[PDB]
């Protein structure tokens, strides 16, 4: 399952990815 | 799936980081 | 050749993402 | 690869973007 086992990297990464763009954006919006 | 599934949610995601990065983007641009 | 197609839009997303993301760090800095 | 190659290109340019989100953070918030 080496495809799925890269996927699943991918699929957390862009997890974290979107997790700090709201992070971004909330400290964009507050100053 | 199954790796089309995990295929189609990474897609998922990363049309919402791009929507936040848009917003991000003019959120910064405006102040 | 579904998912190969599907990782190839996920691909192109991913760089404009990229792209965007270097845009708003250019507008980040330089304000 | 193929799909494999093109996963593990995904892979790479997502850690890209997680890096350039981090830079990105740290200014908006030294700011």
């Amino acid at each position: 399952g080496e495809i799925k086992a890269i996927a699943q990297e991918i699929k957390a990464i862009a997890k974290e990815i979107k997790a700090i763009a709201f992070e971004i954006k909330a400290i964009a919006q507050g100053y």
